[PDB]
């Protein structure tokens, strides 16, 4: 039944993963795998039984477009292995090596990830963190939806990673989410201005916000509504269904927002509507 | 927690998977879904609680070589749902259409389904019928290991188009339990010979009894003077060590993979 990997049957190889907050390892385990280790260095019970919880939200997914997981690890440190992808990350095409995406493939990408979020919250589970560097394009045609795990261990635990991954993604949050208004702002519409933000990701291929260089107000604005993302370039070609879906997603009045399977929907019907 | 998939959510549409064991089916589920309904026409406890067991086998396989279980079905029928894979199955690759696969490309299918079955292994799963049909390359480049679901569920309910792949001991039931992890490799020194050869072994022998007979008595075996020129003799050995007739002297996928990812780091220069 159970995934505890013993130790020493993983075999820990080349770093990728920097963070503060764990650090993830290409390895070997019945083949390629990667390896998330939470460099907790060694609990303290029982925050260990809020880490098999963590997995157990983990196991509760099978889905081709959401991340495999694999197995977690309790013996040297704590991890999470998953599979291995070959190939590189969203952000890092869109970004770092600025990849041109013909259009009908960046429609694909919108939709998979579409895909997979359906299943993620059909399945009660949010994401909180969506973004193009976690969605993963697997021998690139294929999208695995990234770094949902944990999250309840992470609020409740010590360390810089509740001021890094909250930052190195603001670009993604709703404003309700921007303004810590309360408690949980965080729910399905959090995610959807997050997949919002990634479509307008593939369909312009930039940032938003690209001409602001003090991080302060994008945050300040962006939750009083002051700054949106700038609508009007969605490059050319793309479909005037998407553009206003986009539009849909991104409303700052999450109650407004499409959920996903409306978001799905309305994704499956303006594909089988073009190649003519 | 669990993955019994309800009424009515399962959109079944095209037929493709033949026979009894199940009938296969293109579905919809949160996207593409294959479907594999057991037409046993209704159970019957508890034969029901005899197949949750079952699928109790099948979710303890998290693998990317392993074919990716999605969740099962009690309401209409039986049934399990696994991911869609889109393109063929090796055999039909092989056999049908008769793709021409680069040489590089076969060794990694070697791999891959030698990854898989090492992972089917570790996890205590033996397959009981690897098999090129079962065997499908996703994308084409992308193997998912394939109808090892059941036999529980098949042995105790109410053998033929797979032989080509049982090793002698098992061909000749000599007693209740043949099969075994050795057992499973040399299956996966058929599908190796498949590769290799392009070909199912035995091709010009036309009764399917003598089949049996003689491999069962070890008259017969593989004809390895047809593992194509290029094949390299690292493989070719490999393959013949896959399939030796007296089963303990064959080896276990973890020392079957490690000449496989050794060979090919081997090659291309
Ligand atoms: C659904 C996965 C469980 S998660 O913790 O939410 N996510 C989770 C857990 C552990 C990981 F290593 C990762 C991850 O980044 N994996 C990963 C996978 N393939 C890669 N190819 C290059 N770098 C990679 C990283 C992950 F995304
Ligand atoms: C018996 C328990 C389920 S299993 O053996 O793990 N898997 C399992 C079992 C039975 C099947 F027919 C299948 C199956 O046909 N899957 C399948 C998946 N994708 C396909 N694209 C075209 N034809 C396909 C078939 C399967 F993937």
């Amino acid at each position: 039944d159970d995934w505890e990997i013993p130790d020493g049957q993983i075999t820990v190889g080349q770093r990728i993963g920097s963070g503060s907050f764990g650090t993830v390892y290409k390895g070997k385990w019945h083949g390629d795998v990667a390896v998330k280790m939470l460099n907790v260095t060694a609990p303290t019970p029982q925050q260990l039984q809020a880490f098999k919880n963590e997995v157990g939200v983990l196991r509760k997914t099978r889905h081709v477009n959401i991340l495999l997981f694999m197995g977690y690890s309790t013996k040297p440190q704590l991890a999470i292995v998953t599979q291995w992808c070959e190939g590189s990350s969203l952000y890092h095409h869109l970004h770092i090596i600025e990849t041109k995406f013909e259009m009908i493939k960046l429609i694909d990408i919108a939709r998979q990830t579409a895909q997979g979020m359906d299943y993620l919250h059909a399945k009660s589970i949010i994401h909180r963190d969506l973004k193009s560097n976690n969605i993963f394009l697997h021998e690139d045609l294929t999208v695995k939806i990234g770094d949902f795990g944990l999250a309840t261990v992470k609020s409740r635990w010590s360390g810089s990673h509740q001021f890094e991954q909250l930052s190195g993604s603001i670009l993604w949050m709703a404003p309700e989410v921007i303004r810590m208004q309360d408690k949980n702002p965080y729910s399905f519409q959090s995610d959807v201005y997050a997949f919002g933000i990634v479509l307008y990701e593939l369909m312009t291929g930039q940032l938003p916000y690209s001409n602001i260089n003090n991080r302060d107000q994008i945050i300040f604005m962006v939750g009083r509504g002051y700054l949106s993302p700038d609508l009007s370039k969605v490059r050319s070609n793309c479909p005037k269904a998407m553009k206003r879906l986009m539009a849909e997603c991104l409303k700052k009045k999450r109650d407004e927002r499409p959920l996903f399977p409306q978001i799905l929907a309305s994704i499956e019907l303006l594909a089988r509507s073009l190649p003519k």
